[PDB]
C-alpha cells in the first residue's frame, strides 16, 4: 500500500545503492552481524569472522551482500507485485535457513542505518518514510508465508 509518489522515492533512493551495490551490501551485513551476533551464527561460512576487520576484509561477505541487495532491488522494482519473487525466499529462509522474522526486522533497520551513514543529509525524511514502508511491505508479505508454513 505505497502511493505512486512513495514508490518513486523508494526507487530514487535505491539508485544510490546501485552505484555501489557491494559496498552497501557489505555495510548492511556488517551492521546486522555486529548489532546482532546471533545472525552471524546462521551462516556456517561467516562464523569464522571474529572481528569487524575480518568481516571488512572478507570478499565472500561482500559477495553475499551483492546477492542479497540484488534480490531486494529486484523485489522493490516490482512495487509490491512481488509474490513470485517472495515465495522462494520465504521458503528458503523459513524452512532451510531457519531465519526468524525478527532477523528480517533487524536487517531492515540496518538498511535504513546504512543509507544515513553513507548518504548523510541526502536521505530526507520523506525518503526514509517511503523506504521504511517498502521494507515493512516486504516483511509483512514474508510473514504471511511464514505463518502458512507454521514457522517460528
Amino acid at each position: 500500500g505505497l502511493s505512486d509518489g512513495e514508490w518513486q522515492q523508494v526507487l530514487n533512493v535505491w539508485g544510490k545503492v546501485e552505484a555501489d551495490i557491494a559496498g552497501h551490501g557489505q555495510e548492511v551485513l556488517i551492521r546486522l552481524f555486529t548489532g546482532h551476533p546471533e545472525t552471524l551464527e546462521k551462516f556456517d561460512k561467516f562464523k569464522h569472522l571474529k572481528t569487524e576487520a575480518e568481516m571488512k576484509a572478507s570478499e565472500d561477505l561482500k559477495k553475499h551482500g551483492t546477492v542479497v541487495l540484488t534480490a531486494l532491488g529486484g523485489i522493490l522494482k516490482k512495487k509490491g507485485h512481488h509474490e513470485a519473487e517472495l515465495k522462494p525466499l520465504a521458503q528458503s529462509h523459513a524452512t532451510k535457513h531457519k531465519i526468524p522474522i525478527k532477523y528480517l526486522e533487524f536487517i531492515s533497520d540496518a538498511i535504513i542505518h546504512v543509507l544515513h551513514s553513507k548518504h548523510p543529509g541526502d536521505f530526507g525524511a520523506d525518503a526514509q518514510g517511503a523506504m521504511t514502508k517498502a521494507l515493512e511491505l516486504f516483511r509483512n508479505d514474508i510473514a504471511a508465508k511464514y505463518k502458512e508454513l507454521g514457522f517460528q
